[PDB]
């Protein structure tokens, strides 16, 4: 399976600050036939299942705020939250749906200082 | 990682018929401390990313119709669609979020005869 490695494991920050998290895939998820990145980000709030946040590396899922921005390509991706809000506190996972079994990184937990 | 094995690989059916698909995990996803099954089902329509359908083995995600029913426990789960509708045609994946890396089965493609 393709291995997804994220960093940092956990990120502490205060409300309103910018947050950036990285993700690297053991092999490229950029398909040479259509130039699309089969890379998604899922948001997992405490005690909840992972919910789709972003896909195609940079496309936002219905209902996701503009403050969330996915970028990167090939094997290196990044999720950026320009100004972290209270409702954004959760563990974020990058995942590849390039080839089965689709796989997840081990996540980055975003907390608010304390 | 926990291995998720689904069956059948593909299921053909006509509009309105009942559809049942199975999923087995290589190890139990029933947590003995709270008796919850960290098992979810994701729906992947053609050309789209996997979207949350059911979690906690039987709880429906916001917006999911009553015709979808998740059941099972431990290592054996089942997704049942009482009367398949046109919009339900897609590949369904079971996934465990019991322990990282969260993993997906290789899916079951539901098609409408032809
Ligand atoms: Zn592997
Ligand atoms: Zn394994």
């Amino acid at each position: 399976d393709i291995v997804m490695t994220q960093s940092p494991d956990s990120l502490a920050v205060s409300l309103g600050e910018r947050a950036t998290i990285n993700c690297k895939s053991s092999q490229s998820v950029l398909y040479s036939s259509n130039s699309k990145n089969y890379l998604a980000w899922y948001q997992q709030k405490p005690g909840q299942p992972p919910k789709l946040l972003i896909y195609w590396a940079s496309t936002r899922e219905s209902g996701v705020p503009d403050r969330f921005s996915g970028s990167g390509s090939g094997t290196d991706f990044t999720l950026t939250i320009s100004s972290l809000q209270a409702e954004d506190v959760a563990v974020y996972y990058c995942a590849q749906y390039y080839s089965t079994p689709y796989s997840f990184g081990q996540g980055t937990k975003l907390e608010i200082k304390r």
